[PDB]
């Protein structure tokens, strides 16, 4: 669950934020919204920042439609794989 | 999960809210973000309360760096041990 996280909010935040110069909010911004989605936030408006409805509209720009692909991934991953073979490990 | 509730709102109000005289307040507000958080409510933008996206900017200040810290351990022993222990404890 670990490792889905990283393979996900590190291509999220290069995707997104390309202009950074390096900084520990990298370290920061890799790891932290990925995990708060594990506990029912899904983001909604900022998903698709190039959107009517978006709280980034200053963050669209080239590829960030890739985004939405990415964690429509992760959060299957998560959820429909990993928290549910975690009840199914308990379980049992 | 009463226990680990209290273990988290009680750092979380401290570190937060310093400047508090007595207040019958402080016996809800260490109990009831942290239930709510069981329920689904991540309470994203009162996390790291000293970022752009943050609804409470003046309760920036020393020490609430910790507070993300505190909530990803939070919700790790809530949902992920406390709340599967549970499914697990009526499924069998
Ligand atoms: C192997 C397993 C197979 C998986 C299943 C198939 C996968 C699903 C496939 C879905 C098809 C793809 C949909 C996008 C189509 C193109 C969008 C476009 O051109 O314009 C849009 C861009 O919007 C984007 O670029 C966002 C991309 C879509 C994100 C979809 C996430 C998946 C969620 C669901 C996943 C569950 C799927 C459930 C399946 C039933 C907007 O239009 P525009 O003119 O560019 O802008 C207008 C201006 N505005 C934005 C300000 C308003
Ligand atoms: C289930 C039923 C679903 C429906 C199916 C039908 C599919 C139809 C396919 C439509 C694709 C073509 C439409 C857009 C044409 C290009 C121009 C455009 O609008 O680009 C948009 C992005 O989107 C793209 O650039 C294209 C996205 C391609 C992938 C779509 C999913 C592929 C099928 C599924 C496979 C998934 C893999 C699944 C893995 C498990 C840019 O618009 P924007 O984002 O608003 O940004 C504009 C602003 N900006 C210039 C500042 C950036
Ligand atoms: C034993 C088990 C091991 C546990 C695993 C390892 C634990 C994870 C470790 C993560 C590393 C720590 C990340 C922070 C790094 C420093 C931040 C910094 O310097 O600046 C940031 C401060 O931001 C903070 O101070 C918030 C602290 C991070 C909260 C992380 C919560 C854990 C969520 C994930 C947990 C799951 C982890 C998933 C693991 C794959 C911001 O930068 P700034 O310049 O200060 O401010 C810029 C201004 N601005 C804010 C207005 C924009
Ligand atoms: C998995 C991969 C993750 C990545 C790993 C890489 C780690 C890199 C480590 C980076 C730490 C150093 C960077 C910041 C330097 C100090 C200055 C600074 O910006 O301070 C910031 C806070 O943050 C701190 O003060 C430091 C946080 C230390 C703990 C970081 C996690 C330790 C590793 C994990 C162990 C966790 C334990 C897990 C338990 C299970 C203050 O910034 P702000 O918050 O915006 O407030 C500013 C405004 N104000 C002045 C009003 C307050
Ligand atoms: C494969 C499933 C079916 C889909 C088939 C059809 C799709 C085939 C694949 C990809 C389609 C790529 C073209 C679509 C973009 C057109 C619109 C556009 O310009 O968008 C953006 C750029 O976008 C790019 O520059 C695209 C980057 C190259 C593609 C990288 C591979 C991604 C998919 C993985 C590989 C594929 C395999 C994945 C396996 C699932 C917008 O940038 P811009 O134009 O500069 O906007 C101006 C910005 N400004 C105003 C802020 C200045
Ligand atoms: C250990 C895991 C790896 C991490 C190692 C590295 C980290 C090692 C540990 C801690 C690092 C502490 C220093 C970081 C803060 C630097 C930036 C700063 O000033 O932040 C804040 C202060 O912050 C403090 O004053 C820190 C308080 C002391 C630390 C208490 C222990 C916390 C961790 C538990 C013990 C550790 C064991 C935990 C086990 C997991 C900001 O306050 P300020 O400066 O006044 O801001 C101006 C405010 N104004 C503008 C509103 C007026
Ligand atoms: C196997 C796993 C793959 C992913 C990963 O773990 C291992 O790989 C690690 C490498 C880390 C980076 C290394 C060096 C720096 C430079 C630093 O520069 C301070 C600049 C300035 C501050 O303003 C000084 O004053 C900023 C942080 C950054 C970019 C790290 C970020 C976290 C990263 C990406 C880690 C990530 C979790
Ligand atoms: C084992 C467990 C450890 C945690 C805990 O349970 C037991 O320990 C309890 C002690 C309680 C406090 C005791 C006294 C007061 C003073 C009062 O002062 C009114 C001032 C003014 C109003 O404006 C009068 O007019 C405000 C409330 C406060 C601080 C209590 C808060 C809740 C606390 C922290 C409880 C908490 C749930």
């Amino acid at each position: 669950m670990a490792l889905v996280l990283l393979s996900f909010g590190v291509p999220r935040k290069a995707i997104l934020y390309p202009h950074e110069e390096p900084s520990w909010s990298l370290a920061k911004d890799i790891v932290f919204h990925p995990y708060w989605m594990i506990f029912g936030e899904v983001y909604a408006y900022e998903i698709d920042v190039c959107a009517n409805d978006s709280t980034l509209p200053t963050i669209c720009g080239p590829g960030t439609w890739l985004t939405p692909f990415l964690q429509a991934v992760y959060l299957f991953v998560q959820y429909i794989i990993m928290v549910n073979l975690l009840i199914a490990f308990f379980n049992n």
